[PDB]
C-alpha cells in the first residue's frame, strides 16, 4: 500500500528531527501504514532551498513537509489547500493568528504544529553567587551583569566562559536575534505590516551597534558563526551567564547528565529602556501536504495526527515545545514539567513577527539582506548607522513593485 513520506525538522537540531521521525513512525504503526523520514538539514532557509527542489520538480517523493511561520507566502502554490478537510470547530481549537497566519489568499496553507517565541535563558545559580536577585530588564543591566559574572569566573579558572551567547551567524535565525534588537529599542519591525520601510532610524542603528560591541567581549568572537546548536552547547556546557535562544533548549538543559540541570531559569528578552515594547520574535512550525503527493487523503489523516492534542502534549512535555492550542497551556502536565509556559504566555501572544506578511513570497530575499547588513554590524565592518541605511535601500529594491 502507500508509503507516506515527511520531511520535516532536522536530526541536527536538539531532538526535533528524532522525536518527529517517531511521531511519524506511530502514526505508521497506529493506523498500519508505511512511512517514510527524511532528514533536513539544521538552518530554517538551508531547509526551504531543499524542498524548493522537490516543489520545482512537482515531485511526489515527499507527502507532508513541516514548514515554518516565515514560509507559507512563500510555498502557498505547493500546498494543498486544508480548508476543506476541517471543520470550523477543529480549526477553532489552534489560535486564531496563527491559523491566519497560514492562510494565503483563502486557502489554508498548513495545521499549525508548534509556535516559539526569542526568550532569555539565565543562571540562576550564577546571578545568586553575584549578589543579582533578578534577571536582567534592559540591556544595559545585562551588559554590566554578564561584565561582572565573566570576570569573577575567569578569574576563578574558567577560560571557557562568556557573558552571552545568542544567533550571529549569517542566516534566517541572525533576522530573529536582530528583530529583537530592533524592536526592544523602539525601532521597528523593519519593514512594518503597512509595507513602510523603517528600519532607517537611529534607534535600530543604536541596537545594530550594541549588538557589535558584545562581540569579542561579553559574547565569544566566534558568535558571528553561531547558529542555534552553537550557542546552546556553550551555555549547555555551563559557559554562558544568559543565552537568548527559543523554547526547545529548555528540556534539554534539563535532561540527567546536563551540566546546567536545575540551574538555570528563562525570562523574556531585555530592552532599552522601561517604556520600549518587549521584544520576542515569533517562529514555529506548521504541517503541510504536498500539492505534489499522490496520496493526499492519507497525508492529511498523518498531518492531522501529528497537529493533536496528544502529539503536541508530547511536544511539549518532552521537548519543552510550545503548543499551537490554547486547550494546552491550562494541562496541568505541560505546566508542571514547564511552569515558564504560563509566565510567559503574553510574551509569547505578544511575539513580534518578522515581515513574512507584508514580504510575502519575496521574504526570503528581504531576510537575506537583513541578516547580510546586520551581519556586516557584528563583524565590525560597518556601523549601524550606514547599515540601516545599505538595508533600507536594498530592501527598497528587492519589495519594488511587491503589493501586499
Ligand atoms: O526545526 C525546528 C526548530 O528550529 C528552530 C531553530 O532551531 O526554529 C526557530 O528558529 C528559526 C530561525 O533559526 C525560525 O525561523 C523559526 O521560526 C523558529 O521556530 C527551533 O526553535 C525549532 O524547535
Amino acid at each position: 500500500g502507500p508509503v507516506i513520506r515527511v520531511a520535516g525538522d532536522s536530526t541536527a537540531v536538539g531532538e526535533g528531527g528524532r522525536w518527529m521521525k517517531e511521531m511519524v513512525e506511530a502514526w505508521g504503526k497506529k493506523t498500519g501504514t508505511r512511512v517514510e523520514y527524511i532528514d533536513s538539514p539544521a538552518d530554517t532557509n538551508d531547509r526551504l532551498a531543499l524542498y524548493q527542489q522537490y516543489w520545482a520538480a512537482r515531485s511526489p517523493d515527499v507527502d507532508v513537509y513541516m514548514i515554518d511561520v516565515i514560509w507559507p507566502g512563500i510555498v502557498a502554490p505547493h500546498a494543498l489547500d486544508l480548508k476543506p478537510y476541517l471543520t470550523e470547530a477543529e480549526l477553532k481549537e489552534f489560535f486564531p493568528r496563527i491559523v491566519q497566519n497560514n492562510t494565503i489568499r483563502g486557502k489554508l496553507t498548513s495545521l499549525p504544529f508548534f509556535t516559539d517565541a526569542g526568550i532569555l535563558y539565565y543562571r540562576k545559580d550564577l546571578l545568586e553567587k553575584y549578589g543579582y536577585t533578578s534577571p536582567p530588564r534592559t540591556w544595559n543591566e545585562l551588559e554590566q551583569m554578564a561584565e561582572r559574572v565573566m570576570e569573577g569566573e575567569r578569574r576563578a579558572g574558567n577560560r571557557d566562559f562568556w557573558g552571552f551567547v545568542f544567533q550571529g551567524k549569517p542566516y534566517e535565525g541572525l533576522t530573529c536575534d536582530a528583530l529583537e534588537w530592533i524592536y526592544s529599542h523602539g525601532g521597528g519591525r523593519i519593514v512594518e505590516p503597512d509595507g513602510t520601510i523603517s528600519v532607517n532610524n537611529g534607534r535600530a542603528a543604536l541596537a545594530l551597534n550594541r549588538a557589535h560591541g558584545w562581540v569579542g567581549r561579553i559574547a565569544p568572537q566566534g558568535v558571528t558563526s553561531y547558529a542555534e546548536e552553537e550557542a546552546r552547547n556553550v551555555w549547555q556546557q555551563g559557559n554562558s551567564l544568559f543565552m537568548r535562544n527559543w523554547p526547545y533548549a529548555y528540556a534539554l538543559g534539563q535532561a540527567e547528565g546536563s551540566p546546567i540541570r536545575g540551574k538555570f531559569g528563562v525570562t523574556v528578552l531585555p530592552k532599552a529602556s522601561a517604556d520600549a515594547p518587549n521584544a520576542a520574535t515569533l517562529g514555529g512550525a506548521q504541517l503541510m501536504v504536498s500539492a505534489y503527493s499522490r496520496y493526499p487523503k492519507e497525508a492529511v489523516d498523518l498531518v492531522k495526527y501529528l497537529a493533536s492534542y496528544e502529539v503536541q502534549k508530547d511536544n511539549a512535555v518532552r521537548l519543552s515545545r510550545l503548543p499551537t492550542r490554547p486547550a494546552l497551556y491550562t494541562d496541568r502536565d505541560v505546566l508542571a514539567r514547564n511552569p515558564w509556559f504560563r509566565d510567559l504566555l503574553p510574551v509569547f501572544q505578544n511575539a513580534v513577527s518578522r515581515p513574512s506578511d507584508v514580504a510575502g513570497a519575496r521574504y526570503n530575499q528581504v531576510s537575506e539582506a537583513i541578516w547580510t547588513e546586520v551581519h556586516s554590524v557584528l563583524t565590525g565592518r560597518k556601523k549601524g548607522e550606514q547599515a540601516v541605511r545599505d538595508l533600507e535601500a536594498r530592501i527598497r529594491r528587492i519589495l519594488r513593485h511587491h503589493h501586499h
